[PDB]
């Protein structure tokens, strides 16, 4: 049912870049690009919450061909133009410290992607993943906890739930539950898809709540920079109350590091009702209602 591995690294799909557009506004930190690829001429199909591989050109330091890197799909199954002809990624250029030979170091696949020109051919594999899938139940509640490019699967969910053209294209999924995105980035310019996310909340105030953790602009009650775990702590009781619903699904995506604080917050909330969160969570995971993709 769920499409997987329609293309594999040994014979990847050769897609063409359609567009490569910046998502970080001026005054933001780093580079994050929205890259749309043409799928025509191949049979790559995918659904929300899946990933694809990109095989960058060139050899590694040892002279071996570069292997694929996985990227969360950022578009619904229909693509950004709701035409079933494209796929989009949300790619941060990896950039880091002196402590790794030279000065600034640039990630191979992410630099390739963020600097790629429209018209260029790209080697695409996949799709991959069954752990971040959205329920077909239109009355499900969906909690989304994202940092940085972790927004990508959330965008696929929210566009499917809330975009006019998606609703028109998906007769069987007219979302009427409650979705809550807690999104952590360093700056307001770094709020990926800010305008569209805010448009959704304005349009669907009873079906979508948008919460930001903006680390360079907000402080947690301890005086530290605000991160998503601080927002989870702040709204722990409400989040736990929602999680108790048989139809609630939670999705976590982004760089590793926040799950521990998220667990501590939810544990304190659940303990008030004599529930051990770690146990409840194990059962949620088994039932397919606790979805984590951290990298
Ligand atoms: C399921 C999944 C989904 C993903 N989705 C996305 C996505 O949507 N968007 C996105 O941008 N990325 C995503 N990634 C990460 C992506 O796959 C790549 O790992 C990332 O883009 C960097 O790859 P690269 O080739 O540019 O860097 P590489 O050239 O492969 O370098 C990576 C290496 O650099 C070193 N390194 C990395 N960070 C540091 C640091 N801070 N300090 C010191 N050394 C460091 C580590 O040794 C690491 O092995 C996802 C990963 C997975 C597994």
């Amino acid at each position: 049912d769920v499409p997987v591995n329609l293309y594999r690294p040994n014979a990847p799909f050769i897609g063409k870049v359609i567009s490569n557009e910046p998502l970080v506004k001026e005054g933001g930190i780093g580079i994050v690009q929205h890259i749309k690829f043409d799928l025509t001429g191949g049979n790559l199909k995918y659904i929300e919450g899946q990933s694809i591989g990109i095989i960058p050109p060139g050899v590694d330091k040892n002279g071996k061909p570069e292997k694929l890197r996985l990227y969360s799909i950022a578009s619904t199954r229909h693509g950004d133009d709701v035409d079933d002809k494209t796929i989009s990624l949300c790619v941060r250029q990896l950039e880091y410290k002196h402590p790794e030979s030279g000065e600034t170091v640039y990630g191979v696949c992410s630099t390739y992607l963020t600097h790629i020109e429209p018209g260029s051919e790209v080697k695409i594999t996949g799709p991959v993943g069954k752990e971040m899938l959205l329920p077909d139940d239109p009355e499900a509640n969906v909690i989304m906890l994202a940092t940085g490019t972790g927004i990508a699967p959330m965008r696929t969910y929210l566009w499917r739930m809330f975009k006019d053209a998606e609703r028109a294209a998906n007769p069987e999924y007219q979302f009427k539950g409650f979705s809550w995105l807690v999104f952590g980035v360093p700056t307001t310019p770094n709020i990926l898809y800010k305008e569209e996310l805010e448009e959704i909340q304005q349009k669907y105030p009873d079906n979508f709540r948008l919460t930001y953790a903006i680390s360079r602009e907000q402080k947690n009650p301890q005086g530290g920079r605000m991160y998503i775990q601080d927002r989870v702590a702040e709204h722990a009781d409400e989040l736990w109350q929602l999680i108790k619903n048989q139809k609630t699904h939670t999705y976590i995506c982004g760089l590793r590091g926040m799950e521990e604080g998220i667990d501590a917050a939810l544990s304190a909330a659940a303990a008030k009702e004599g529930v051990t969160w770690s146990d409840y969570q194990k059962d949620l995971k088994k039932a397919g209602r606790w979805h984590v993709e951290t990298f």
